[PDB]
């Protein structure tokens, strides 16, 4: 019933955001539908600025600040740090970003590209938070945290909003889940103007902390921290999130490893975005053996392609020819 | 005043395929604004059936010989035996494809996928040409040249018609060159309904027979089969295309192999699309260095993203990192 968010903060967020992100298209795939017996549309959140979602929450989240503050400070694998550094740049407010040694090398440069303070962590949920609130104290800064904070769901969750705009004849959405902001956000949006409309996560089996929790019915957070080529989505659900993925998330679909890889590179090939793995991680569980068991009434399945920031250098390891 | 195509083939054709084919976006980059002093749109034809525009000729073709034909033929680098198999395969009509032995892979494999009867030759114009007249002989089936033939050049043409609605206030087009189907029919179509607007054309240095025949006043071919990274513009202009160009074409922007695989990268990791490198030739000519003499006039540049056929594989020798 009460969550960290409601439907009028996402509105609020979206009214507040829009001027300044891109209204990013959905795309179809013949190839795609004929593989999953659906319909399916891809919403383009590779396209927005900084190469994800990430912006929608990193600008409501900075804009809701709004003397100035001395910093702004996060814990990210790479691309809240870019959108956050972004968000920040723009009101003259330096950024400093916590950031796992094994992140990409694309992301790190990315987040000093935008002129943040990288500080490298060790790859743990305990060890970005530990650090950031660290980095933290010693900058008086602010964190603004990648999933766990309301303005940053909020914006994530004004995704909802384009996407019933954009596909009015919608029903499902499947979202990638690393910490849950964007999938709380777009739980609470979807349930809130039509809850008929499914609303499905996507998480990896190397990362499967979400799935783990709905099946047992509490938080049950990643006990090592997760191997993935999905390198977005290692962060566990957290205290904000979970409550509402608990109550308002239909499903929650895990994908491995090689089903990861062959969605992205099929992605890739067939509709010719360039998706990073990690968005990779929806279109892999509609493609899933286990999603054959959805409803053949849930027909219109919209998959949210929620980000583009990969490394090519390294993507020449797990790449395979035909 | 007189050319193998007029203004009203092209707006026949686009009546007669745009049943059949993507209405493709336009995207934009603040990046590669900001780079080239410009503000650029990116015709996404990456994005149409088969990876590339040409789709809209083998449409437009195929349609327009509506007893059956016994089979079509043609010679192509990959992306017409493509579009042709597949324009082909809709009317049940077997299709015959010779493809230099050189050919990217991916080419290759996907004219198979289609269903054709793939025919390797060697890797020159007189080699296509030559083993596609045989085989039109063997089969007698009927031949639909990648770019000399009427209905092809008034189908790609229709890219402009599209281009000059989506974006009203254009000043030029980019278009990269091969055998000039694609910058015939664009310029027949574009300088008949504003020819304020220019349209230039850009080619490989490695093989710059449109740049050497519009210098010297004659149809110039390629001397020695081209070595370039842009598979898809080996072939040298013809006698149909030829005319049309020298007449009608603005400039001629030649960029270098180094050039294009900058541009794009440059596409892939700011744009999140994954053209292939024959489509990076139009962006190397917007960033080169005799771009910048183009009169500040022209400001709003709409560049053809032609394809977006790329051997991943193939790529990970020429693709640096940061
Ligand atoms: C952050 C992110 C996700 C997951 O979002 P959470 O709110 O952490 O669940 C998925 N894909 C990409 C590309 C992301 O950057
Ligand atoms: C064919 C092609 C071109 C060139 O078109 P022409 O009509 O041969 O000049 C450019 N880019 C791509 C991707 C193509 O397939
Ligand atoms: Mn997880
Ligand atoms: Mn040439």
């Amino acid at each position: 019933a009460q969550y960290d968010i409601s439907f009028a903060d996402v509105e609020k967020a979206h009214i507040n955001i829009r001027d300044s992100i891109h209204l990013t298209p959905v795309l179809t795939s013949s190839i795609l539908n004929q593989l999953t017996g659906r319909n399916l549309f891809f919403k383009c959140e590779l396209f927005q600025k900084t190469g994800s979602f990430k912006i929608r929450g990193a600008l409501n989240a900075v804009r809701s600040l709004v003397r100035k503050p001395k910093a702004v400070v996060t814990h990210s694998s790479g691309n809240h740090g870019q959108a956050l550094t972004y968000a920040a740049k723009l009101e003259g407010i330096p950024a400093y970003i916590v950031v796992p040694q094994t992140a990409p090398d694309c992301k790190k440069l990315a987040i000093q590209a935008y002129g943040a303070s990288i500080v490298y962590c060790e790859p743990s949920d305990e060890s970005r938070e530990n650090v950031a609130k660290r980095v933290t104290e010693e900058t008086e800064g602010i964190m603004v945290h990648p999933n766990q904070e309301p303005a940053v769901i909020a914006g994530q969750g004004t995704i909802a909003l384009e996407v019933l705009n954009q596909v009015p004849l919608v029903d499902a959405l499947v979202v990638p889940v690393g910490g849950g902001g964007m999938l709380a956000g777009i739980a609470i949006t979807v349930k809130a103007l039509k809850p008929s409309v499914k609303v499905y996560a996507a998480e990896p089996s190397n990362a499967d902390d979400c799935y783990q929790s709905k099946l047992k019915g509490k938080l049950m957070p990643n006990l090592y921290p997760p191997e993935t080529i999905a390198d977005g989505v290692k962060s566990s659900i957290g205290l904000n999130t979970w409550p509402i993925i608990r109550d308002l998330v239909d499903d929650i679909f895990t994908v491995t490893e090689d089903e990861i890889k062959c969605a992205t590179q099929l992605v890739w090939e067939r509709m010719k975005l360039l998706i990073e793995p990690t968005a990779g991680v929806g279109v892999a569980a509609v493609l899933s053996q286990h999603f054959q068991t959805v409803s053949p009434e849930v027909k219109n399945i919209c998959i949210v392609l929620s980000g583009g920031n990969v490394d090519l250098t390294s993507s020449i390891t797990w790449v395979k020819q035909a």
